[PDB]
């Protein structure tokens, strides 16, 4: 067939259709191409199966259910949360791919491969802030993203073949898997395969680096936001059997730690909003109840005894965090502190009580570690350090040391690293202006949303947008986002080396260079409090 | 008489003699001037009593006796070592004063009366450096010095009223009542005495603030890296008593706690050379065998106490600090690491091993926070940044953070305080570059010493020292060390507020004003450190 908007998969034959981006350029889309066998009735909780072959053509222009999860309508209809809400109906149904190719298609070019992150409870590929028709028209490059199994229907683990974990991140490598066999078709180069996600998706990209069965489907990684070795990114074997009968005792079904098997088996009878709803016990900030475990197959060992030993991939990384990562969860838990109202403060009283609240396992000497390291010494009692404080111990804790440990390990093995720390605030952010530079903001600048006119960027923001956007492309194509000419526009970037641990700062009005971020409360977390909780244990 | 350099005193008649300071400009001198009794014989140990009347005229003109000491013979005839020793001759008899006046004398100028310091084990108001002259010439002001007596001859404590200790500061009050008494007659303001010191000096200075007694006796108050809430400016009285009884036994003498009069009794008959070279033995940095002591006479409670209630002198002060404090302490304590040569560096393990030796009381998690405190987690194993973290954990300790809690308690009981941070390097420094700005480097300047055209000091050092002898002297004048006109030449130093905390840096090319300084490590040693040793202990 001669038609291009058609194309020959491995299991059929699928038809996109041509959309103008938000830039006016023109880009082909192929949207809800099955990746596997919906993982429905027995197939619950289990591994994905490849999807079957089928008859005549098939209709790829619309974009695909997103997995059953939670909603969030804590703020209601505000802006800055329903952003996040899936866009597209709520099924089991969810396992497919959709892939965006410039106009005109490229002979064979770097394809970025999107996993979104949600905390592995939610999340969509279909997300407007996703937007592929930007960046795939603007760096001319193939931007991909797949849908995979989120909360306990992607996540629950029993020990049991019938709920072994990690079905999501089996239904991701499926996926990167049928990026090798299928991407080609579409103009794609299945050797230069950048894998790219933020927060939980950073996680899984940094996932796919350690694991066996992921290691030579794709080339790079960038990783936004997320890290394997973050407090929230994997859990205990023996915790995530206990979180699956707790979901089994809440939901009606029967607990046992002896007869497992009559605990699934009603589990994949129960309805999945049902089952995705209650899942939400007694959980402290920055913890999920359903996410990776070290299952045997896909990982075999915790992503500490992985680094340690220095068993992960040898490729390029580029990685790094934002200047508020904590407080988006300090503002969804510990709620009645910290509204979503401008102009909020914390007075040196409600501080002392949220390290103790925000940090429930330490032990007090540990407790006055962490408000000695985080309290303003110019000023102990001034109620916006005490606020900021808040975001600083939960953002360092749970995101920032936990990138910077990851970007090290990987230097140190001998592997080129470039690391950013993003100040960039958004004019229309439409949250309080004390949250600052939270997380997750990076990405709509990643995806060039910017560039849509529609929503009224500054000029300024507009080319800074295309700067990273640049930066990330052109990382996934040579491995370095510097450009080959050195540009004035594009500043350089320096490798984030072993010794010298330098990040490049993007903002609108900075080339800056620093070494960390935040060296000296990252040696805190990974070095001091560990040996002092272990001196103070009795 | 019609002769202005003869002078009647309440206790007899003096004859001065002109001289010129070093830069040219005239002065009248008066250079031994009795205050007290000869403390021989029967009087060591006690409080001075005051000067017998003397008959005729006596030629008060030739610099008088230095009190009984060790003199330093560590690093032989080394110039920075040797301009601390004393350079008159050493005697029991060396209660005296000197007094320089401008000439024209003045009608009623403000008098700045200097307190040596010597960590009460050494000093002398002859030494060269401090040389009153050029202060007086040039800032029209009247320059006071006083010998105190130092050591055990001076600080000795038993408890029995034979030895009842604070001799020294016994001294240094009735030689403070001396010039309330006389310095009118020499062309000086009563009210307008100020007193100023350095190290124990300052420490001194600070206890005259506090003193029942010396309260009256004079207006404001300059102290120059010192502070009564220091480490090492006083003693239990019941150590106080052991380290006595510890020199009564390395003496030769009964060393019983019986009968504490069989001891004082020898110790009279002892040399007092044979005793000043006895009192060290065991002791650690930075602590001084022979210190002053809570009596219920001079302080009847710790300065502690006495600064967390409040009773202390309502008045202004300029206090301040050096950026490397610790290195001189260092490098005679800790001999055989961290020499007196060019370019020394300390290992990793080598710093390991110092924070143990440095801090050799406390529990071992405080080490570790002591450890993590003090280390540059940029680079972390950097032989520069390890010998510097060195200085800076004894230099905190022992000096800049006891000036901070002094300057700060002063400054919320609603005074006018103001504070500095001396950063400057004299280009002829005779010890290595890595030791920087040492413990009693601003000396030097604030006496204007480059003002001296024998010596090569540079003309941009010449106007430095006359720029902080000018903040110096009209701060003892007016209460505030800003011209009246507000200079450009002469920077604005802003006041140290309980809140603000402003410090001005004294350097060459710089106006800067910080905070501080140094709170977040200040606040490790006053505040955290303590409440982990309570909560480690058992
Ligand atoms: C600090 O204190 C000292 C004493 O402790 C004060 O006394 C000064 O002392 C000297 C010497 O004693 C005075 O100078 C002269 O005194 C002489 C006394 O005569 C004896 O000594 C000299 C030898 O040194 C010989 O003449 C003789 O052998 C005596 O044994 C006199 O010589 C002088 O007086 C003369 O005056 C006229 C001129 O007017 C001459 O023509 C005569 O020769 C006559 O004898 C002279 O006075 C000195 O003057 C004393 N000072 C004062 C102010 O009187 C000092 O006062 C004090 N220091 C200072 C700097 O003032
Ligand atoms: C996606 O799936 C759909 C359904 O599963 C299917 O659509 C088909 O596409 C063809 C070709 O694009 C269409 O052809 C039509 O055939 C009818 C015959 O009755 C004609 O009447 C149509 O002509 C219309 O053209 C104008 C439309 O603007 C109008 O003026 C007026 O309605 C005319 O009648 C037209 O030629 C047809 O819609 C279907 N047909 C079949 C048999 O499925 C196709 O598989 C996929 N479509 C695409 C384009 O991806
Ligand atoms: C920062 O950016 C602004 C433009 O908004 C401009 O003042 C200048 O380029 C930068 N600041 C400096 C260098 O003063
Ligand atoms: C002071 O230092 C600055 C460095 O920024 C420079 O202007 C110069 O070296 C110095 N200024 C003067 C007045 O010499
Ligand atoms: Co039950
Ligand atoms: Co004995």
């Amino acid at each position: 067939d001669n038609d291009p908007l058609v194309v020959n998969t491995d299991k059929g034959r699928i038809r996109g259709i041509t959309v103008d981006a938000p830039s006016g350029k023109k880009v082909d889309v192929w949207l809800g191409i099955p990746y596997a066998q919906p993982p429905v009735g027995p197939l619950r909780f289990r591994h994905p199966r490849p999807a079957e072959k089928w008859t005549g053509v098939l209709n790829t222009t619309t974009p695909p259910n997103s997995c059953v999860q939670i909603v969030d309508t804590v703020f209601g209809d505000f802006p800055g949360a329903t952003m996040w809400n899936p866009n597209t109906p709520l099924s089991e149904d969810c396992l497919y791919i959709n892939v965006v190719a410039p106009r005109p298609r490229p002979k064979n070019a770097a394809v970025m491969l999107w996993i979104f992150g949600g905390g592995f409870y939610s999340g969509t590929a279909t997300l407007d802030v996703y937007d592929h028709r930007a960046l795939a028209s603007e760096e001319n490059v193939i931007v991909v993203s797949l849908q995979y199994r989120v909360a306990s229907l992607g996540f629950l683990f029993l020990g049991t073949p019938e709920a072994p974990g990690n079905a999501g991140l089996f239904d991701q490598n499926l996926a990167l898997r049928w990026v090798r066999d299928n991407i080609h078709r579409f103009g794609g180069d299945p050797s230069r395969v950048t894998l790219f996600g933020e927060s939980a998706g950073a996680v899984s990209v940094s996932l796919h680096l350690l694991s066996a069965l992921s290691r030579d489907l794709f080339q790079r990684a960038i990783l936004q936001s997320g890290s394997p070795t973050a407090p929230w990114a994997l859990v205990s074997r023996e915790e995530a059997t206990l979180r699956a009968l707790r979901l089994a005792e809440a939901v009606g079904c029967p607990h046992e730690p002896s007869k497992l098997s009559d605990a699934v088996e009603c589990l994949r009878g129960k309805d999945p909003h049902v089952l995705v709803n209650n899942e939400w016990g007694t959980l402290g900030i920055c913890e999920f109840p359903f996410v990776p475990v070290v299952d045997g197959a896909f990982l075999d060992e915790t992503p500490q005894r992985s680094l340690a030993s220095g068993r992960f991939k040898k490729t390029e990384i580029l990685t790094g965090s934002n200047t508020e990562e904590g407080y988006y969860f300090i503002i969804y838990y510990l709620t009645e502190l910290l509204r979503k109202e401008e102009g909020v403060t914390v007075t040196r009283e409600e501080f002392l009580q949220a390290v103790r609240e925000l940090n429930p396992y330490v032990n007090g000497a540990a407790r006055q570690a962490i408000v000695f390291e985080y309290t303003d010494w110019t000023e102990p009692d001034n109620p916006n350090s005490n606020r900021d404080a808040l975001d600083k111990m939960v953002g360092d804790y749970h995101f920032t040391c936990n990138v910077n440990e990851f970007a090290q390990r990987y230097a140190e093995e001998g592997n080129n690293v470039y690391m950013y720390l993003y100040t960039h605030r958004s004019k229309g952010n439409p949250w309080p202006r004390w949250t600052g530079v939270m997380h997750g903001d990076e990405i709509n600048y990643v995806f060039g949303e910017p560039l849509n006119p529609t929503l009224g960027y500054t000029e300024d923001e507009k080319d800074f947008s295309r700067k990273i956007m640049r930066y990330w492309s052109n990382f996934a194509k040579t491995g370095n986002p510097n450009p080959n000419t050195a540009s004035s526009e594009f500043p350089e970037w320096p490798k984030h080396t072993a010794h010298g641990r330098h990040y490049l700062e993007l903002g609108l009005n900075t080339s800056f260079v620093g070494r960390g971020p935040r060296l000296r409360q990252c040696a805190f977390w990974k070095k001091y409090l560990p040996q002092l909780v272990a001196a103070t244990s009795n």
